[PDB]
């Protein structure tokens, strides 16, 4: 399926929810948010991905941790927009659905911004992760 | 069928390529390019739409004109994304296909920017036009 460009840096390890996304539509957005977004974990059908970020509790040496944010999506709700501020890492993530405008994960939004529109709805994410979110890519449904 | 949101302003006159697009998959992109994109004209199979933009040579009394640019797509190449800068009008357009990022039409990219994913590839465009491209909507195969 069509995918955005990769937004972020070379750090961390690669992840790709392509296979996980066979479990279903995105039904839930889980992130950890402070001045930056430190992990993301989407639910496909009833199955969470692994926690893409905040690799271990000693990561607190290099950024704050943040609070766990959960946005449950209703059936027929899908993500149609992502605003990402990024540089070497993802800084902040603001999702919108076809029903809702979700709050930004990451209070700082000073890094360069990109708005990615996903008509028909996001299918899954890939990117790179470690103590935080090194980068994100958005994959459409076709 | 899935279509992006309308990007641009309320000016000019509506156009829609749904009917012409029954002549085939998009085979080439024609545009006119200065600091801004002043028209767009796609070819559906062997059949071009009308010129959507630069309505009159007297439009030069308001904006620059630009030079004609043609991008021929190879068989099986499809348009997967468009970086659009826009406000009152479309300002610049950078198309990408499943095989390549193409040159931007419009050297000025200073207005609000948006990266539109086009799931399954672009099927046709709609929007509004006059002396310039007042707005665009991207109709995807999915
Ligand atoms: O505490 C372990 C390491 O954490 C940081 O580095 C990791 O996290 C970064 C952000 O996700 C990645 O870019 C990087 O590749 C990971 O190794 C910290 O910078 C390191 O000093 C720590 O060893």
């Amino acid at each position: 399926q069509v995918a955005s460009e990769y937004l972020g840096g070379p750090g961390g390890d690669a992840f790709d929810d392509k296979a996980l996304a066979q479990n279903g539509d995105i039904t839930r957005i889980e992130m950890q948010c402070t001045d930056v977004a430190t992990y993301i974990k989407l639910r496909y059908g009833k199955v969470d991905s692994r926690q893409w970020g905040w690799a271990n509790e000693n990561c607190i040496q290099w950024s704050k941790k943040g609070v766990k944010v959960v946005h449950e999506l209703s059936s027929g709700e899908y993500i149609t927009s992502a605003i990402v501020t990024y540089g070497k890492y993802v800084q902040s993530i603001t999702f919108k659905t076809n029903k809702r405008t979700l709050p930004r994960c990451g209070t700082s939004a000073t890094e360069k911004s990109v708005t990615v529109l996903i008509p028909g709805g996001l299918k899954y994410i890939s990117g790179r992760w470690g103590c935080r979110i090194d980068g994100l890519r958005f994959h459409a449904k076709c």
